[PDB]
């Protein structure tokens, strides 16, 4: 009656040996035989079950006699998930003495058991001597099981907090570590914890992008340069060689009035707050890690070392970061080319771009992860933590410049390094660096990232999960459990690569899009869930792990946030145009510079253009774009740089420096408060928390 | 009981088997008792308690009349092995050997004993009695409990209690048996005549216990470190004397074809008429030494230098602590609060006060040098600047005693839960009081001087009459220096000064304080009570000098490279300077144990991070190196300069400003300049358009320029040195090799 113990036998399972008979190299079967002989003689009931669809396989269960169980699992540091202790049975009452130990905890003993045992259960089923090993399910869950004595925890699971009418409901870590065990409750405790202040976060973002938002009307730099007689008059000079005539500056409204809406004094009041929201997030987490240590059972002896089934480089590791570095910028940079190479337009050939870089990052993550696996087992690590960690490295690093490289790009060398139209920049020849519109590059960098993080989470979610969901929304246990498939060693691991990839993105390039944190909020909102059902649903049971943290992850986060401070400063300071705003509507607009008696933004950019002499096309004397192109003869570009007929030719002006200067200002700034700030909040932790030590420490 | 049997030098009971472990005293009832009798009574009764719950813990005990004074009854003190192993075992003390567990009596032939006091060293066991005297209690009353040997000498029953010397310092004890433990510290660890030998640290925690064997211990090891900063330093100020003749500009200013013709413009208001800058041809020879690329090369080195001190202390405090073997009693810590006991007001308080101290300081330095100045009439300028910087530090040390008191009225107010949490706050606030009061003019001199003050035709009057001060053109990188050598050396020598004269001077009143010529023997005990108390804070100030010195040595090295130098001959003297005083003039400190240095290693890392920037601000505002870099890479040029390759030449004429005289606005004080009737220009240090021009006064392209310069190289330098003690603080695996094989 898919009973969770055997035929007339109050004994319950712990392991489904599935073996096929060789009857359809008899030194495998001779082996298989005696490991079955061994498993038998060390004291482990077992049954034989032929396959009700198929009677050429037969299954071997095994079980765990209390006495015996008991004793193996007192001899070495295992506690009670009162202190257990075969002196003590009767000080503390027991539930029942044949199911007082937590399924998962048995369970965990007993693959202990097995993985002590040698002729290798993975090993075995790799050479073929036993298929697979693998617990089974409380209860299989479409309906909840028949037996009373089965609390169905799997059904009760899966309805209470799997599926998503319980989306608004609280996390119930309770069941979670204690059917699956300290890893996922402590990674859906971090989860959770993550979405809870992500709506800080998001809540606050949006508070600036409603102050950019609601600021349109008095935008007067975009206005100026909307208004026809102000913004046609500028016939700015061609941005590329062969292929671009003198081209107006109005035919930019939109861009510059979306541009207005990320790049207000909203976005930097918004940096300045993630600069304490992220030291916040750390450290909230670390007293939410130390909680959960002590609640839980987390006061385990850890374990020293262990064998590895399977059992100076370090530089040519680098080597292929900066291959895949150069290969991302690449393909970014072809991308726009072919789709320049041919309101909305601009921005869908803007989008197309976007897509196809993303579509390429996802091929070639493939081969990233199977790189990065291969050159690890390379080494040979001693142990699987080391390995784990090892591997934790190398695939995050091929991530990060797979998925920060077009970003890297587009915000810190794209327009920044380009000369004058006389004498413009081939660092390689035949290779010119692309420039930025008046506005910046900022606007492109934002619809990049957020078409990368949509993409990524979106799709990612939908192909490796909800197909059966999302159409859906439009035999005995040990059979059915074989007929899932397990989640490797590193699925958990994927997950939090996930999770520490959209960290990354809302946290690194938070200034150019407040929305960011908005968008990782669903995200995870929608993941939590998700990860849920295909755990608790398509994939077969998995052997409970003690771990007190996250893990390698930590350290990660670390320095993403003190990466995330100075990308935050160098975006605001280069990327934007908000410093040239500041220091002309406070420098340049009175009468030792200036025509205006009082501090007005009118005739920024007029005012902040440089012009270009067609006479002066080239220093090298070679073929000029500007041929032809009608009668003109002066055209103004993107740069500081004084005008034809000064004393200096084409060099920078006081303009240039003052503005570096107060870039740099702003940098130095920012960055030191900043800092300060965040060592202040590490600093407070007793003069902040003061309930937590204690409570801890007076009971 | 009796009198002084005769032996001055005996350390044992009249018995002569039983060792003394402490001297309680009191004054008999024979004085002439006031105020009134009941309270008189109660101490009595009280003292009686203290005697009977002694001696009911099973320590023996008897006294003895002073021999001078009949009015003073000293009690000895003896711990019995049953007692002093109970007390061992229930502190968790560890036990010498030659893997390990705690001390148990069922084991006595593991270890090395021989007789029961000679295998106890004479600290561990006043430790042990010391505890014995603070836990007991003696009387309730109000239904609170009493008890404390602190609170004794609070109240007065009690006029102190201390264990007692090996010996007199200078001669051996007449006990051929007795080690003499201090006379041998004298003759090779102090008395300064052993200014070079290593001092044995060993011998020091064997008597005066591993909080002063700690201290001891970090003094040496920062004399090391500083050794070697200092023969670096000494390397680059070498290297920047030994060129002289290269210095461009100092020729430029000193020859009088070129630096005499440029009529310098007054700094101030009827105070001073014009000048020629060729007088200030000195300054700018120093100025040569100090701010060379050795300045800059010596400011890296510092970067480098604080962290690897850091760490290798580290180092060599694993060191300590594995071989002193304190892990165990660090383990079981326990403290009770203060018996005075038995808040963000005070807080923003102490920040209000603090700001004033730093105003306080300002106002001082500023006054100083206004009085020196207005008292005018081998540089005069020299003996100017040493003036001024004498009376700054007279009035810095005058005032520190002010702060020291006002920090423990404080820390007093407030509740302070236990012993560490009130020395804790102290530390805090002492070392802000000290860091605001030493610093506060060095920052002004770096910072705030001579950098936002206009041109001559619109000058900046703070709030009136205070026309702000201006440096020469070299920068005042020179008074930034006088005045921290200065400030640094005369603390030095006036800290040595007073470390070695106010106990000895106290000690000769007390003597004076009986003119009859006793010139007779007195016991140990009446002879130690002579000596001074050393009030309960203990190293709390040696910490607190020490790290003043480190702050100088650090913070602002990038004025001055013999900083080193200077801070190693003070630490030299201040080994001999603290090993004297200890030894010969303080009653033996109870032992205790501590870890580290104690809330200071927290200041030390605080000041480590806060030197990168002060240096790199130093290197970028104070001094006028960017300047000259950037006049020699982007204005020796055909598009500004005229030279065709890079050159310093016509650096200073073409780096000053000029001003129209007669284009004195304003109509307050309409004649500060044309009184001479001389000339009509005069050149000011700074970068601003010549008269004339569309921008006349406005900063001109090379003051940007320079901006933008001095801000990238703040950035640079603090990446990099950060980056660098990053990765020196990871390399370094924080615990020798030895000390990993034997742990
Ligand atoms: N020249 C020179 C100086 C020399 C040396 F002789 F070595 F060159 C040494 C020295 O201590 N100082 C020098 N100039 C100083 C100005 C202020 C304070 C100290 C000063
Ligand atoms: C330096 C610069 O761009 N100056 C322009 C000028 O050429 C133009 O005539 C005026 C309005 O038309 O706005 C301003
Ligand atoms: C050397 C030079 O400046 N040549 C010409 C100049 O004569 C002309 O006025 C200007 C406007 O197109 O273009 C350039
Ligand atoms: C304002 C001023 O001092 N200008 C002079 C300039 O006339 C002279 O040509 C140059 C060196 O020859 O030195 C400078
Ligand atoms: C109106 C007047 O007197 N202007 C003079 C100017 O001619 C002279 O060049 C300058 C410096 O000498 O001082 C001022
Ligand atoms: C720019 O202004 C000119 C004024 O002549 C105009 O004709 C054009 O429609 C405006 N818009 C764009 C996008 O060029
Ligand atoms: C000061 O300048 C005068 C005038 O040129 C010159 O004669 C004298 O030698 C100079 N003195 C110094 C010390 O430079
Ligand atoms: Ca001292």
């Amino acid at each position: 009656p898919d009973s969770l113990f055997f035929t007339d036998g109050q004994r319950r399972i712990d392991f489904i040996l599935v073996y096929e008979d060789e009857s359809k190299n008899e030194k495998q079967k001779r082996k298989r035989q005696a490991y079955e002989s061994n498993l038998i003689c060390h004291g482990l009931q077992l049954e034989a079950t032929r396959s009700v669809s198929d009677d050429k396989l037969v299954f071997v269960k095994v079980h765990a006699p209390w006495e015996v169980l008991c004793y193996y699992a007192e001899i070495m540091h295992i506690k009670l998930p009162a202190p257990f202790e075969k002196s003590r049975m009767n000080d503390f009452y027991i539930l029942d003495r044949d199911s007082f130990f937590n399924p998962a905890t048995r369970s965990r003993i007993v693959y202990f058991i097995l993985s002590r045992v040698k002729y290798g259960i993975n090993r075995l089923v790799s050479s073929g001597i036993y298929k697979a090993a693998f617990p089974l399910h409380d209860c299989r869950f479409n309906y909840e099981s028949e037996d009373i004595s089965c609390p169905s925890e799997r059904y009760l699971l899966y309805r209470e907090w799997a599926h998503p009418r319980s989306i608004y409901k609280k996390q119930p870590l309770d069941l979670i570590r204690k059917y699956y065990g300290e890893k996922i409750g402590i990674y859906f405790a971090w989860l959770g914890y993550y979405t809870q202040m992500l709506l800080l976060a998001a809540v606050v973002g949006v508070a600036c992008f409603l102050y950019g938002y609601l600021d349109q009307d008095n935008c007067t730099w975009s206005k100026e340069v909307c208004d026809p007689d102000i913004g046609g008059q500028i016939l700015m000079c061609p941005q590329c060689d062969r292929l671009c005539p003198f081209w107006r500056l109005n035919i930019t409204c939109e861009s510059s009035k979306k541009l207005c809406i990320f790049d207000s004094f909203g976005t930097l009041i918004f940096a300045v707050f993630m600069g304490v929201w992220v030291t916040l997030f750390l450290e909230f987490w670390k007293r939410r890690q130390a909680e959960l240590e002590y609640e839980w059972d987390t006061v385990e002896l850890q374990q020293e070392e262990q064998a590895r089934p399977e059992y100076a480089s370090a530089v040519f590791f680098w080597i292929l970061l900066i291959i895949a570095s150069v290969i991302g910028i690449i393909v970014y940079r072809l991308s726009v080319f072919i789709v320049f190479s041919t309101l909305t337009p601009q921005m869908a050939t803007s989008i197309t771009a976007s897509i196809i870089s993303f579509i390429i990052i996802m091929i070639l993550n493939t081969i990233y992860e199977k790189v990065a696996i291969m050159i690890t087992n390379f080494e040979l690590p001693r142990t699987q933590t080391d390995y784990e960690n090892s591997l934790t490295m190398k695939m995050f690093l091929f991530q990060f410049v797979n998925y920060y490289s077009s970003c890297f790009y587009i915000a810190f060398f794209k327009g920044k390094f380009v000369g004058y139209p006389g004498d413009p920049v081939y660092l390689l020849g035949k290779y010119r660096s692309e420039e930025c519109d008046p506005g910046g590059c900022l606007l492109e960098l934002t619809t990049q990232l957020t078409i990368i993080m949509g993409g990524k989470a979106i799709w990612n979610n939908i192909q490796e999960v909800l197909l059966p969901w999302v159409m859906n929304l439009i035999t005995p246990r040990w059979e059915q459990d074989y007929h899932l498939q397990p989640m490797g060693k590193l699925g958990l691991f994927y997950e939090y690569l996930e999770m520490i990839i959209q960290f990354g993105f809302v946290t690194l390039f938070v200034a150019s899009f407040p929305l960011a944190p908005l968008l990782a909020l669903v995200n995870n909102i929608l993941e939590i869930r998700v990860d849920a059902w295909k755990l608790t649903t398509q994939f077969r049971r998995m052997v409970p792990e003690k771990a007190q943290d996250i893990g390698a992850w930590q350290p990660i986060m670390q320095g993403i946030a003190i990466l995330a401070v100075v990308t935050n400063a160098m975006i605001i300071a280069f990327t934007s145009d908000m410093i040239p705003r500041l220091v002309y509507y406070w420098s340049f607009s009175i009468p030792p510079y200036g025509d205006h008696t009082y501090y007005t933004m009118d005739g920024y950019i007029n005012n902040t253009l440089s012009v270009f002499n067609i006479t002066d096309f080239k220093n090298t004397d070679k073929e000029n774009p500007y041929i032809g192109l009608g009668n003109y003869t002066l055209c103004r570009y993107r740069d500081f740089r004084n005008p034809p007929g000064h004393p200096q030719e084409y060099k920078h002006n006081i303009y240039y420096w003052h503005v570096i200067a107060a870039k740099l200002a702003f940098i130095i700034v920012m960055e030191h408060i900043i800092y300060s700030v965040k060592f202040f909040i590490s600093y407070a932790i007793p003069d902040v928390s003061k309930i937590t030590k204690s409570k801890i420490k007076r009971e």
